[PDB]
């Protein structure tokens, strides 16, 4: 177990940040990484409560691409 | 992939990509980008998280420095 990583887990954003990795690597069928980073990380939030989260309001513009490109578009 | 390597034609999604790579690198998830790098064809490496902190116009300090530059991002979403 990773204690730095652990820490982060346990904190509002840590937990959205990682949510929003592991959503990422869904969103691109990236399942041999999945494979990894579950145990690497000992874990998340799914997209529908993680947009409900980030309040972004799910819609054309937005199904095409991970979450996270939503918060780097509009940063 | 070309649905991946579409998006990493794009400044936005290479941008997304390197700070999820930034991420895995910031936590030693070592295993994790050796097998992240192949797959997603990027084993040259995207832009480290300097660059990416210019590009997001995010200023290192002790407050940045000890999280992974996504944690920033969200603090300011």
């Amino acid at each position: 177990v990773n204690e730095s990583l652990k820490k982060f887990l346990n904190t509002k954003d840590g937990r959205l940040v990682a949510s929003l990795v592991a959503e990422f690597l869904q969103f691109f069928n990236l399942d041999f990484t999945l494979a990894v980073f579950q145990p690497e990380t000992s874990t998340l939030e799914g997209r529908e409560n993680l947009a409900r989260d980030l309040g972004i309001i799910e819609a054309e513009g937005t199904v095409g691409g991970p979450l996270l490109l939503e918060v780097i578009r509009r940063w």
